[PDB]
DNA sequence: TAGTCACATCAGTGATCAGTGGTTACCACTGATCACT
DNA sequence: TAGTCACATCAGTGATCAGTGGTAACCACTGATCACT
């Protein structure tokens, strides 16, 4: 029982030639940095493999004949297994798609809904169980309800049951012969249950009820009833049964039984009302709501905005709590009239948005029916406006269905108008017996099992009424794992993402758990996550990467992990073994008592209200458990109101009441995780900005200028300056007239400095570096670029061979250094994600020294050493979900380590 | 190479518990009887892991080792109008693909290329480009032309500045052709004449020419400008199909001369095919004696003799009416009041009037000839198919249209497109789509498949082709330690078919590739590596392993009953002269010339057991099936096919009914029953009836059967066994609270005929019950021959899918052959070793001897040499595969057909006899 | 040489019913050059 | 501290299309039970 796996002639970008086993039953972690070929490798070679090697084979089988558009480009991989890839599906939307359908709830409630149903208004043993219960000596009367809702005359069935000479018959209760049968008249309804036997129950009957049952078993396929006619004890007649009313069918997507306008798996419950203006304490001079808040627009709509404010007597610029909240209702329900105004913009246009508006409410709501952002018109909608179906209370079922389908079970609020833990602890609460609660079979385990891995995790928080817009990034990483969980299925390899995303390093000390739980079930897992705890775990730990270009495309380590220590070249080994993953004492008396930012009263759904004290001018690193109030504080909070009035962006600003330091603070940048990079288009130099101006700079060489070349003219997208052979991709075998370069011979002749465009983009950036020396703006990108340290990449280089994660890294270099004040606060993602810890320390190198410049960052973060560096640590929530939102401490890394509160401090307590 | 294949926790209903652990590099073959656990081995042990690993992953038991398989069952693939053969062999797709990657439909930087190319020093007047044409007024149009600047226009058929716009009006037709420079050509000069043209391709879309612009204009321009289509690229869809047609494949219903097949005999008794129908036959009749009457031309004298002038007068009919109205034989009367048009056009509305369009496969396709000639065979629009190879070299560059599928064979098309040439593009790479082909291609050549036309399909598809196709098919792919999992595709036919076929086996057994084989054809058996024996018995005890790998450990063992004629422990032989006269009573098909015979003659004894090989799918079961089995089941019993084309059938005065029996398995549901497809359960539920204790209430005898309501628990759908799961598993069998193993109801239990309940009866083997039921005969006879052919053990209330296919499928017939107890009754058999286990083969064979002693007739396909040793007369058809047969080589006792030195069957008797 | 013997089973002969069998996007985000101060 | 005092050159900044990113017949099958003589 051989439990290793080979991989032989890898080559992609700058992987090539990875040869290299992946053991069993044991945890494999490939360390390195993005941009490495560690995550081309994880992600596109191995996975990509074994799905073309199922799907090529079968197309003609309509199952999985929606396979076979992905086309992989893998040389070869022997001895592989059918392996599930996890991590985030960047679908850009999911309006119709909610949190129920993703994951799988909704076909197993509604297969639910169907087992037990009963509107209100089989087996031979339970054919003789009733009547051996039945009370002997009681007279009673055979039913065979053959002809159910059938109404209308029936003097041909009454001949035709004539024939077979029943001679007894029963209509809408009453009794007859069939030689004297009743009149039956079309228009009137007549439910047809025919007599088979006035019976009764007396010794030796048996044989005759058997008779007329079977009878009826046999015509109407397995219905009668049976009828007691002299004692009726539980209903004026009781009868027994032998199987705004319409049953027809059952849908939910289906037009014949879903809202008219919701159409079917839309819901607008959305997260929160009040979230357009439910800040009481911020300067309402600085743009509270975000449309006031825009690039131009803010200006567009302050104006009349401001009017209004004059007008009804609530100040431009005091905030709600010195006024009363009635200020917010106020804003939120407004007012009629309009009143004259009209401002221009700073983009110079000059835009008449007359029109009347009711407050914020109903002035968004004017925007959505309004303007000709065909985007932003429902952007906004979802987050702060509330308006659900009211004729289907949300819900996917027709009007007049939803009532009687509970009814017997009144209305259908359920997955449009409830909880994920309220549903969860809801369905299994009704112990109905015969019907659900009767055999183990699936059922009960089934709603069982996700809902209790969803509460142990702790997806409690979780409501399926929620849009799935709102999902936080704690949501999305662990919704994904417990589906992926859900099948524990043993043998079967998982390729996982990076999953310090939406966890924390205590979070990390129960994955882990977990992941040795299905290790146990016996299956093989894979993981990127390269967290010192994932480390240690591995028998043959692999790194690859010394150089993320052609100077390292070489494999650097694969072993038994104790050769890790006394190689310092792998940057996983280098973390370990520092020198530089000290602590590094800083000053830490740059912060102020009165030049520092504070928040206080954030409500929101992930907090509670704290007070969080952000210093000016240190590496303040935010920290604590995702999901507990962090990210919604730090970046859907704050950086949203900083960008949105301190920079020009259009955030809304959310639950939060106040933000300080206004007159302390003059520009801000905020950097997410962001992985972007998938289309050939976007490249490292095209979306940064300066691509433009090289073209610009290379129009203004002679030969540009006499041949009339222009810098639209001197790009690669428009039709211009791309040639009809190439189709634009440069290699197709390339280009027989560009000869793989990819520029025209009528373009190429511009030969400024003795290069070409091409020529520049050929070469490398590490030796491009006394290039655009003189050229400023060139000059600090390249420059800031090589303080990175990752000047392997080319200018050109398409999004498809950029791996996931260093897409913005780039732009993050000069995006840390604004009016060299240099306070302007930057928000950072965590660098975790993609680079390794030594990468992360040489933009640790960086941050210090341009903080020792000036400059102010705030950063989640997830590893010890890179936040231990730092000068000041705020601990928001030591407990998952709804345990935090609070900050638990402030300060010093070693005073929060003292603290053995906050899980930080004691990660950074234990080694010092 | 080593990839132990584990199977734990494998049973399903007369499987039970079955575990086992092997490796990875060999050939794997069940054997035993038909079905019996193996056919449940191969399903719910590998497949059902394939299953549940695949349905997970899907997204929008426990067995572990396997590698993914594919699966060639009966159901996978049939004969179906709607694919052709190409789509079945992949190389419809495929080929279509490549085409269409870099194809040249025949009739920026170029422009300049064709002047670069062109020796410097020339003279030609490079004057005027081409503009969009435009029509109507255009002033203000020229007026925004002359502010952008270009000081030439061509409008009107003359030439201006553009500063000088001629008359224009909206009701004026203008071919606007306007200048955009006055160069003309120099040398170095193409930075001018750039300027002039590239800029012009950004404002006439793509529009530029040369023109003479001076006065002799000889040439049309040279025919200088800077049928073709791009159209879409569909099969199925009708974006590039017929449009007539629909897509579909040509209609040929060749020959229309299928009308009398035999001349000799007289047109009043049916030679016409719908003249010979159970009722309708005297209802043609009338009218054929009518116009035979009336224009006076005979009838009862034979079609080669008569004039000509009969024959067209009969073939086409005439017009008018008479007045005809009879009655058939069944009591109904058809007034036909109408014209007699021949049997041309009463066809044409035939088919168009019926609902049914299976029944009218047979009268269309050999009645009359009605195809539509817009496609001709092609399932691509008529521009493309010719555009597309209109540039394609092919073969002796040979560039006119695409015919490949649709008008060519493997082999000519094979060798054309080896030397396709769509210029220097594609000779820089070979890829391994060359070698994708060519492995599979190959393969098929050396079987012996050069003559099978691309031109095949449903129409003209024998078994033994089909095993051809779908063995190259799953080969092709050539890749190295990959399960295939494949049922019988096919009967076994014969010894030099096969054999050759099994070659690219062994070739492909050296990558290291396995696969699993459903097979009974002794063909495949004694050539490979490892062989298992599953289901010495057959009912629910029926799962069992017995047989080991080796070939060597076959020779030991003695359970798995193929060493009966391995090491030949026992044979059946010629059942001596029998009642075989030479010349009084023996059938001849005589000139019989179908599309593969060649005229010949074939003499059948009766009163015999004989059997037929040679060169098999090459018209020797047209032979026996197609026009003689049709021939005697038309004018002996009342069928409704035609025979096809034979000049005259002797004998017919010695038989008096005819049963034919095809490969037939006995399917897939597991409602299906052998009590319920034999014809056992009618009369057992009509003795259930006559049960004092089942003899009480009104209702029939369907009470009594666990296919209606009646007699059904609801919780086991009739099968004993709760197989209720969702899609994403196939669940495991478990009893039920009712039956548990029973598949019966209590209820029914009451009727304990003489001791016996229906649950018993049906879960005893025919072994044990045979003693029961004895007094009456008629379950007596069908129980004897249920334990004759070999289906003692086997229960009588067991699902379909995991039984015999191959003996208990038979015994509807084999119970049948004392048809009036004469016995010559004459039956055709397919071929029974398919299915046909050795020790039942052997049991078979003598119940078959017996009952032809007793004086029947029997035709049997058959290939195994020791069940044609044992017939008593073997007629040996086929020279050669496909249009080289279709004629005799060695007809005779088998000494004879060994003796004629042209039978492939008569060297195989040479080495063994 | 012809009107006598009981309310029987054949064996399919050989269309129709009925299990299955498969089959088919408005937005919206980033992309992005030249639209602006 | 007096009206001009010489000379372009970075930054991420909206709106939106443009042009990479996500797509029931057929009735052909055969079996079951069966209408008929
Ligand atoms: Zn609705
Ligand atoms: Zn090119
Ligand atoms: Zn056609
Ligand atoms: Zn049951």
């Amino acid at each position: 029982m051989a439990d290793r796996l080979i991989v032989k002639g890898a080559r992609e970008h700058n992987l090539r030639s990875v040869d290299l086993d992946l053991p069993r039953d044991a945890l494999i972690v490939f360390t390195g940095l993005s941009g490495s070929g560690k995550s081309s490798l994880a992600f596109d070679t191995i996975f990509a493999e074994g799905q073309r090697r199922y799907v090529e084979s079968l197309s003609a089988y309509a199952r999985q004949f929606l396979g076979q558009m992905d086309k992989p480009d893998v040389d070869f991989i022997e001895g592989l297994s059918p392996a599930v890839s996890i991590d985030q599906k960047s679908t850009n939307r999911n309006p119709r798609s909610t949190v129920g359908t993703i994951t799988e709830v909704y076909d197993y409630l509604r297969l639910l809904y169907a087992r037990a149903g009963t509107p209100h208004c089989q087996t031979p043993q339970q054919i003789v169980d009733q009547v051996l219960a039945m009370p002997e000596g009681t007279r009673f009367l055979v039913l065979a309800p053959v002809v159910r809702t059938r109404k209308g005359e029936f003097a041909d069935l009454f001949d035709k049951l004539n024939a077979q000479g029943y001679s007894r018959v029963r209509v809408d209760g009453v009794v007859h012969p069939l030689t004297d049968p009743p009149k039956l008249k079309k228009q009137e309804k007549h439910d047809i249950e025919v007599v088979v036997d006035r019976l009764t129950v007396k010794a030796a009957a048996k044989r005759r009820l058997t008779d007329s049952v079977e009878t009826a078993l046999n015509l109407a396929d397995g219905i009668v009833v049976l009828e007691f006619v002299d004692h009726e004890l539980g209903a004026p007649h009781r009868e027994q049964r032998f199987s705004d009313l319409e049953p027809r069918s059952f849908s939910f997507n289906s037009p014949y039984g879903a809202c008219p306008e919701c159409s079917g798996l839309g819901i607008r419950k959305e997260v929160d009302p009040e979230l357009v203006v439910p800040d009481p304490d911020r300067t309402l001079a600085q743009g509270a709501v975000a449309p006031w808040s825009n690039g131009h627009t803010a200006e567009y709509f302050t104006r009349m905005m401001a009017g209004l404010g004059e007008a009804l007597g609530f100040d431009v610029d005091t905030p709600w709590r010195k006024l009363p909240a009635k200020a917010r209702k106020a804003i939120l329900e407004g007012a009629d009239e309009q009143v004259h105004v009209r401002y221009r913009n700073r983009y110079g246009r000059t835009r008449s948005y007359y029109a009347d508006f009711e407050g914020v409410l109903a002035f968004l709501q004017r925007k959505m029916s309004q303007t000709e952002s065909e985007q932003m018109k429902e952007r906004y909608e979802g987050f702060m406006r509330d308006v659900p179906c009211p004729v289907c209370a949300g819900t996917r079922l027709k009007p007049e269905i939803l009532a009687v389908t509970l009814a017997g079970e009144k209305s259908i609020a359920e997955v449009c108008e409830l909880s994920i833990a309220d549903c969860a602890d809801f369905l299994n609460a009704l112990t109905l017996g015969p019907r659900e609660q009767a055999i183990a079979g699936q059922v009960l385990k089934e709603i069982r099992s996700r809902l209790g891995f969803l509460l142990d995790v702790g997806l409690e928080y979780l409501s399926l009424s929620r849009a799935a817009a709102t999902l936080s990034g704690g949501e999305a990483q662990r919704i994904r794992l417990a589906t992926q969980i859900g099948s524990g299925l043993v043998g079967v390899l998982y390729v996982l993402d990076e999953p310090s995303i939406g966890l924390h390093q205590r979070d990390n000390r129960r994955l882990i758990e977990t992941l040795t739980r299905l290790r146990d079930l016996g299956n093989t897992l894979i993981v990127v996550e390269h967290d010192e705890d994932t480390i240690e775990h591995a028998d043959w730990i692999v790194d690859i990467g010394p150089g993320a270009g052609e100077h390292g495309g070489r494999i650097v380590h694969s072993g038994p992990y104790d050769e890790l220590l006394r190689n310092k070249d792998s940057i996983t080994g280098a973390y370990l073994s520092g020198r530089e993953s000290i602590e590094i004492p800083a000053i830490r008396r740059s912060v102020d008592p009165r030049r520092q930012l504070t928040v206080v009263g954030a409500r929101e759904h992930n907090l509670r209200g704290i007070d969080v004290s952000f210093p000016l001018g240190v590496l303040t690193s935010v920290t604590g458990v995702s999901g507990s109030g962090k990210s919604t504080l730090v970046n859907d909070i704050l950086a949203a109101v900083l960008a949105n009035r301190l920079n020009g962006a259009r955030q809304v600003p959310g639950r939060h009441t106040r933000v300080t330091g206004l007159d302390y603070l003059d520009k801000l940048v905020r950097v997410d995780q962001s992985p972007i990079g998938r289309t050939p288009r976007s490249n490292p130099a095209t979306y940064t900005g300066v691509f433009d101006k090289i073209r610009t700079l290379f129009a203004a060489t002679t030969e540009a200028k006499v041949r009339g070349y222009q810098p639209g003219r001197f790009s690669f997208n428009v039709k211009g300056g791309r040639c009809e052979a190439c189709t634009g991709d440069g290699t197709i075998v390339p280009c027989e007239v560009c000869q793989g370069a990819r520029y025209n011979r009528e373009t190429l002749e511009v030969h400024y400095k003795g290069k070409t465009v091409s020529e520049v983009l050929d070469m490398s950036i590490e030796e491009a570096a006394e290039f655009f020396e003189p050229i400023a703006g060139v000059h600090r990108y390249l420059r800031t670029l090589v303080d990175v340290g990752l000047g392997y990449v080319r200018l050109g280089q398409p999004a498809p061979t950029l791996s996931g994660g260093e897409a913005q890294r780039v732009k993050l270099a000069s995006e840390l250094q604004k009016r060299s004040t240099g306070r302007t606060v930057y928000i950072l993602d965590e660098p975790t994600t993609g680079l390794h810890f030594d990468d992360i320390r040489k933009l640790l190198n960086v941050i210090n020294g341009l903080v020792d410049k000036g400059n102010t960052v705030i950063v989640i973060e997830h590893n010890l050493d890179v936040i231990k560096t730092s000068d000041w640590i705020i601990d928001l929530g030591p407990e998952g979900g709804a345990g935090g939102g609070t900050v638990v401490a402030q300060g010093t890394p070693e005073d929060v380590a003292a603290v053995p509160a906050s899980y930080t401090g004691k990660f950074l307590a234990e080694v010092v």
